[PDB]
């Protein structure tokens, strides 16, 4: 019980505790750390006590008593050997040195005062004294010991544990002649400790009226026996009681699995500056805030954690980014703000310290042009002039590798300087004499230039991966990777060098710990705290800009954020991204939609609900087809179609804002169906099923009161119908090959549709006539989706991996615009604005369906020049008030489906269903239909051993299922008498043919039956038939009280499930599945 | 020729002319220059990935990935644009296959066969050297082959490797 | 190189004739050069406690050359002209 945390974070690999149960103290080892770690046993105050010549830490043990106050450890790496210090570290010695190679654990007797230690290679435990000037082997020689690991002591037995037998063992601790075995198959035994108060001796405690501050240690120094110690990153002072906290600078170092805190005094090898941070993946860079203490770091996927240089506080902060994983960081200190830096979204970002409500946005983007971000790879700032310096790798696309400026709300960009950088490393500036410094790996340099783009040098030679950088003072570190080597010089002329640690695998970027204090730095957003709603960025001269989080815009009072209203949504297998019209705004106009499951593939908007519809699809999981909404904000997610998609999966989504309608286009492997659900509700409707044809893409206009779709399969065309599919038109069926792309523009009646098997771009008129070519060329190799807003059209390119804008009209030949650059597996784009989707009457030419769905019960159609609304049933039949529904009163077929009872019409061209699809307990096996009370008697299976019979009411108004027989066997065939009034069923576990009375009053038993399936009846000639699949599968005859019974068929009979009888023929009819044929005979 | 090559695709030579034409991906450009190291200029603009390049005539034939084009141009000024095939995935580099004849461009290895035991290769002015087969150096006489007898064996894990110390 | 031992060995060229010279398991003799114009046989040990080693041609006679400010000799070379 009460399981609660001593150490959340500094530890990588503790190899050995040992707690001091006098000094109130805990003490361990680290592999990793190379380090003998003490701290109070809370874990509140932890401080370095042994890391000179350490290297494989393993064992630890400690004697407190007055007057031994002695602690002993185990090192493995070379010159292997076991010493001996007082537990203040303040002297040291070693005590085997000698027949030794791999000690792994030690263990303390206290009577005697020995220490215990065991060896892996040599395969011995022996005991020696303190000194180690007495040595003796308890097991030596011999094959028991294979890896031991750990040792404990009680009484005159030692017990340990070995690794390679995974066995927990115990002997004599003097001469090993009785051994046992305690565990047997533990999976792989580390740790033993023994448990009793004889192994922790009382003494006295001389730190008990100590004032050490922080710690007091235990020493095996006379007089007092004690000496105060600090924790790391403070001082000691003189009065030997207090510690100070040092305000010097320090160094902070990053590599793939650690972060470490080293002193800008060379001569001080210690690592121990601050806490380390001992579980990071993928380091790269590190910021820090000294206003609160805090270290940050960045962690996969989009995260961003921050730790206390104590250790006190760890914790994962904001989310950065549902596009990808962060890789540079940035702090402004003035402000509160942390800039960062994604690559793979190919974005520049802000995020906000201050409140406690997070708030993000992107400040730069690839648009296309040579100044956004092409690969930014290293971010840095300066707040009081208000610039942000960022370094680029450039893109094919046309961004060139780069150190490029900017203002520090995104509103300006320059590029400082280009060219000889074809592998460049992070961008560090001095603030004090406004010098930017960067690395290029390609040719092993350090160059430096000013601000302003002017006197570029080389500064350090010679380097191999200079990785990291920083400047301070007078001095600049840095870096390198493959000389494993971290080195300081002088930043005037590089002509000094110091060598600060070397050997360090896996090496990154460096940054310096220092008080930078905002008073000086202030800026615009210091002076003018709480303008801003959201987030305060400076620029230069002292001036102050807001900003607004993504999916949010700022209004014209310059300080209120309202959501955006106008943007365009686009697309692409990984993601949903918004994006804005005016091209100098690189914001995300909605939060972005990604992560697990997302396959999208065609997504619509709603844009007087505020909603868009995507659907996604997956050839290898069921769960992730279908069509889902979100909001922009990311607020509400639902799923609004998921039972029954093809394989193909669903290929079309069409939102009809008037009615309140979605259309889709379902793809099985043969055929396609067009269907239609009213949101919000559970009513769902097939329109169109057709085998030859293949709709793919779906449109919808609800002001011309037309449904235009484009099929991309064998005979490939356009076509155009009513919003009930009633009606069926061809607008293009020649010079079109993969029609891929359909939009529809209200202000002209054109569709326009984008072909890549021909690479053209076209329109034509809704009413037919000829067809007019836009753009077509080599160029646009693969136009993918199209959309039409005011004199544009905005299409995107898979191959160019571009979003790209032209105008709309015929024989223009300016060269398109571009949007955004270097995004892939694009799909189709849509708008999102009120001028698309207007809602007034006279604007809708007055559409029947605009108010409360025109009256209709389950779904309203307006169809063109027609003044009045036309309803549809998702289930049933629609009645004389023309807008009501009821449940069909003509011939229909009915059929078990799992746990459901579902209906069907003959007319295979019908997609009513007769009535709505009804829910049973357990799956139903059985049906007949009482056409007395209007009822449908089936048979359910609720286990592999138990059966159930039930009845439903249809015309009774809402009905529930009714049970009779709660239990009987697995029962699967079922008729019903009409003459009599009674009712048959085959039971099969039971292997049994049964009547019951219609009431479940009377029950008999008519004939035993080896596998008995199907039940026939005829009442008027008195004659009962049934099927059986047993050995010697046959078909028999009886008489309805069972009284004779003959074999009807006895031949060429293995599994015959189904039997039926027809009167107006006077003809009986089976089915049998092994030999997979229907028969009928006389 | 060195500077904006970030990604650099095939060179070719016209030999008439004596010029170099190469592709730069990351600029999408067609360059041409002089084999001396002067008169850089760009001939075609506004590629996308060209991936390869040819040039017979009076034109310049190139092939292009991602607008999935093979095309024609003028190699005075690129002026004027044939395409040749479109909507081709996965393209790679071209050749012209013509009547290149021995006789006109005749060098010194032609004109001293069998000079050499092992390999003959030209060098400029009409003269020709001679070579000789991995694990093998020449000897004084210029012609003859002798295996090599002073080298540094060096060991990587895939393979063993023999240097001259001769740089 | 065993596990939890070493052998240094010696072969004739061209002839099934192998004797083994040495077996150690505390010593790690991994790298391995010969002199026959002094007739010394030299070898280098990375393990813990790591040192350079001289010996005779059939490891008769065992010497230690280096034994301090050595943690990870790996690779070892001989001159005849300077000894
Ligand atoms: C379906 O239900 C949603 C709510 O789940 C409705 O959305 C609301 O629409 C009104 C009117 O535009 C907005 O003021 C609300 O903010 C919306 N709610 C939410 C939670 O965003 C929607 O109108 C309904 N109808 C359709 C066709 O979606
Ligand atoms: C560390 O080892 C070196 C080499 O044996 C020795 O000179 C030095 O005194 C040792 N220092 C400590 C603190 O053990
Ligand atoms: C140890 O083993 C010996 C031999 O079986 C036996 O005589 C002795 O009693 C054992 N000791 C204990 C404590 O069981
Ligand atoms: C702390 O001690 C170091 C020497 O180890 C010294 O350089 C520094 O100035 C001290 N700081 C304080 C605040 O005492
Ligand atoms: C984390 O920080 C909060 C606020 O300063 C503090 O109350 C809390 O104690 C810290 N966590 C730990 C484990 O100390
Ligand atoms: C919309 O999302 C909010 C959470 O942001 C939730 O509280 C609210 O209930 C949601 N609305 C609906 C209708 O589900
Ligand atoms: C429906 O289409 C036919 C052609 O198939 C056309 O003649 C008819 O006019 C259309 N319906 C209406 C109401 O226009
Ligand atoms: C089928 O019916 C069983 C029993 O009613 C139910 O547990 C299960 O979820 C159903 N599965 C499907 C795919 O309908
Ligand atoms: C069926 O159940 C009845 C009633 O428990 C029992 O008498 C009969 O023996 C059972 N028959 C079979 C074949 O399980
Ligand atoms: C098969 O059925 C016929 C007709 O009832 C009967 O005459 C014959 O004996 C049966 N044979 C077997 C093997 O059951
Ligand atoms: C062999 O080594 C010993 C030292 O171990 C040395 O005294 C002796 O001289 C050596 N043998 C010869 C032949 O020199
Ligand atoms: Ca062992
Ligand atoms: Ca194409």
């Amino acid at each position: 019980t009460d399981k609660r945390v001593v150490h959340d974070s500094g530890l990588s690999l503790t190899e050995m505790i040992a707690v001091d149960w006098i000094g109130r103290n805990i003490y361990w080892t680290d592999y990793t750390l190379e380090t003998i770690e003490v701290s109070k046993i809370d874990g509140s105050h932890r401080t370095v006590l042994i890391s000179k010549n350490v290297t494989k830490p393993r064992g630890l043990a400690l004697d407190p008593r007055m007057g031994d106050n002695v602690m002993f450890w185990s090192d493995w790496g070379h010159h292997p050997r076991i010493e001996r210090a007082s537990m203040d570290g303040t002297m040291r010695t070693v005590i085997v040195q000698e027949k030794i190679y791999w000690p792994c654990g030690l263990s303390i007797d206290y009577p005697n005062r020995l220490i215990y230690f065991m060896d892996a290679y040599l395969d011995y435990i022996e005991f020696c004294d303190y000194d180690g000037q007495n040595r003796r082997q308890v097991i030596a020689s011999d094959l028991v010991l294979h890896h031991p690991h750990a040792l404990t002591l009680f009484e005159d037995s030692v017990f340990w544990t070995d690794r390679g037998t995974h066995q927990v063992m115990q002997a004599n601790k003097w001469h090993g002649r009785n051994q046992s075995v305690v565990m047997y198959s533990v999976p792989q035994p580390l740790g033993i400790i023994a448990i009793h108060p004889s192994r922790q001796p009382s003494s006295p405690n001389p730190c008990a009226s100590a004032t050490c501050s922080h710690l007091c240690l235990l020493s095996a120094q006379e007089p007092r026996h004690y000496s105060c110690a600090c924790p790391s990153g403070w001082n000691l002072s003189d009065d030997s009681v207090n510690c100070v906290r040092g305000d010097q600078p320090f160094l902070i170092s990053v590599r793939e699995n650690v972060i470490f805190g080293i002193s800008l005094d060379p001569e001080v090898k210690s690592n121990d500056a601050m806490v380390p941070i001992s579980g990071i993946q993928h380091g790269y860079d590190v910021e820090f805030d000294d206003s609160e203490q805090f270290i940050y770091w960045v962690e996969n996927p989009g995260e961003i954690h921050r730790v206390k240089t104590d250790g006190s506080n760890r914790t994962a902060f904001a989310p950065l980014s549902l596009l990808g994983s962060s890789l540079g960081l940035a702090l402004d200190w003035v402000s509160r703000n942390i800039y960062y830096t994604t690559p793979a979204s190919r974005s520049i970002e802000v995020l906000t310290l201050r409140g406690d409500t997070r708030y993000g946005k992107t400040l730069i983007t690839n648009d296309g042009t040579p100044l956004g971000v092409g690969f930014p790879v290293g971010i840095a700032v300066d707040p009081a002039r208000g610039k942000l310096y960022w370094s680029d790798h450039g893109t094919d696309s046309g961004v060139p590798a780069k150190i490029a400026s900017a203002n520090m709300d995104g509103t300006s960009l320059k590029i400082l300087f280009t060219g000889n950088m074809e592998h460049l490393e992070v961008v560090t500036l001095d603030i004090q004499e406004q010098k930017l410094y960067w690395a290029v790996t390609s040719r092993g340099v350090i160059e430096r230039g000013n601000v302003d783009g002017t006197e570029r040098m080389i500064l350090v030679h010679h380097l191999a991966h200079p990785w990291g950088l920083v400047v301070h003072g007078s001095f600049l570190y840095y870096s390198d990777e493959q000389y494993e080597v971290i080195e300081r010089v002088d930043k005037s002329s590089g002509s000094n060098k110091v060598v600060f640690r070397d050997n360090i695998p896996y090496l990154r970027g460096l940054r310096v710990y220092h008080h930078r204090n905002a008073a000086d730095s202030s800026n615009g957003c210091s002076n003018n705290p709480n303008a801003c709603q959201q987030i305060c960025l400076p620029v230069p001269g002292g001036m102050f800009s807001c900003a607004c989080a993504s999916g949010f815009k700022l209004s014209p009072d310059g300080r209120s954020c309202s959501p955006y209203n106008s943007f365009i949504v686009v697309s692409m297998l990984p993601a949903v991204r918004g994006f804005s019209l005016e091209l100098s705004d690189h914001s995300e106009a909605m939060v972005p939609v990604a992560g697990q499951g997302r396959n999208v593939l065609h997504a619509d908007v709603d844009v007087a609900n505020g909603f868009i519809y995507w659907c996604d699809f997956s050839s290898s999981v069921r769960s992730s087809n279908g069509i889902r909404r979100i909001k922009p904000n990311g607020s509400n997610f639902t799923n609004i179609v998921t039972y029954g998609i093809g394989a193909n999966g669903i290929r079309g989504v069409a939102v009809d804002w008037v009615a309140g309608n979605l259309y889709f286009t379902n793809a099985f492997v043969y055929e396609t169906l067009i269907e239609v659900i009213r949101i919000n509700t559970t009513y769902r409707r097939v329109l169109l099923k057709v085998s030859v044809d293949m709709p793919r893409h779906i449109v919808v206009d609800p002001k011309h009161r037309y449904l235009f779709w484009a099929d991309y399969g064998q005979k490939p065309k356009i076509e155009r119908s009513f919003l009930d599919c009633t009606n069926r038109t061809v607008l293009v069926s020649e010079g079109i090959v993969t029609p891929r792309g359909l939009a529809v523009d209200h202000d002209t009646g054109y569709i326009y549709w984008v072909d890549d098997s021909l690479d053209i771009i076209a329109r034509i008129h809704r009413d037919g006539g000829e067809s007019q070519v836009v753009r077509y060329g080599s160029r646009y190799p693969t136009p993918y989706g199209i959309t039409v807003f005011g004199e544009s059209i905005i299409w995107v390119d898979r191959n160019l991996r571009k979003v790209f804008q032209a105008s709309k009209q015929p024989g223009n030949t300016d060269p398109p615009t571009v949007i955004r650059d270097s995004i892939n597996l694009l799909r189709d784009v849509t708008i999102f604005d009120e001028h698309v989707q207007p809602l007034s009457p006279a604007e809708l030419n007055n559409n029947p369906c605009l108010q409360s769905n025109g009256g209709c019960s389950h779904f309203c159609f307006a169809l063109p020049e027609l003044p009045t609304p036309k309803c549809g049933c998702a289930f049933g039949t629609l009645e004389d008030d023309g807008k009501n529904c009821a449940t069909s009163r003509e011939d229909f077929l009915i059929y078990s489906l799992n746990n459901s009872l579902r209906s069907l019409h003959f007319d295979p061209q019908d997609h009513n269903l007769p009535f709505q699809a009804i829910s049973v307990e357990g799956m139903a096996i059985a049906l007949d239909y009482d056409r007395r009370n209007n009822r449908i008697f089936f048979t359910q299976k609720l286990n592999p051993i138990r059966g159930q019979i039930s009845y439903v009411n249809l015309y009774s108004g809402a009905s529930s299922p009714t049970i009779l027989l709660s239990n009987i066997g697995v029962t699967d065939g079922i008729a019903f008498d009409w003459i009599n009034r009674r009712i048959y069923y085959s039971d099969f576990s039971n292997q049994t043919i049964n009547s019951m009375a219609e009431d479940g009053s009377n029950r008999a038993v008519i004939a035993r039956v080896s596998k008995p399936r199907a039940i026939v009846l005829d009442p008027c000639r008195g004659y009962m038939y049934w099927t059986d699949w047993g050995t010697n599968a046959k078909i028999e005859r009886a008489t309805l009280g069972g009284n004779f019974r003959v074999p009807i068929v006895n031949t060429s009979l293995v599994w015959p499930n189904g039997l039926t009888l027809d009167l107006e023929t006077d003809l009986l009819y089976w089915a049998d599945a092994s030999l997979q044929k229907i028969e009928r005979s006389t």
